[PDB]
């Protein structure tokens, strides 16, 4: 992914449910980039667990970004619960700290759009979002 996205990201709604302060700060930095000004990005706390609870009653936005502190097994179980309340058209991006192919393969098989491994830079987040609509 070399694209600089001069045309910016399209008009979408992004809900990011972070579990780590470094991830929340990174997504807020990416959301403040001029290329992201048509995206309405809301950063929320409580990670993937809060995301599953949030969407029991609210519809999902264009893009849901999630993170968990609890490990691969808990992440996959919670993604099954999230999939039950995901609307058509919603994309899911996972932010994790583990560089593991077995996890990555499983997420891709489940239909997760992208898996981002921290440490990341804001341009990497912009390119990940941009690539989903290219």
């Amino acid at each position: 992914h070399e694209n600089l996205y001069f045309q910016g990201i399209p008009r979408i709604t992004i809900h990011a449910f972070c579990a780590r302060p470094e991830t929340a700060a990174l997504i807020e930095k990416a959301a403040a980039d001029r290329r992201m000004s048509r995206a309405a990005t809301i950063v929320r706390d409580g990670g993937l667990e809060a995301a599953v609870d949030y969407y029991q009653n609210q519809p999902t936005p264009s893009l849901v970004m999630v993170e968990t502190l609890d490990g691969a097994q808990r992440l996959l179980h919670l993604l099954d619960s999230l999939a039950q309340v995901c609307d058509p058209g919603t994309k899911v991006v996972v932010v994790g700290q583990t560089n593991d192919i077995a996890l990555y393969r499983e997420l891709m098989r489940r239909g997760v759009s992208e898996y981002l491994t921290q440490p990341l830079g804001p341009l990497q987040v912009i390119r990940a979002v941009g690539a989903l609509y290219a």
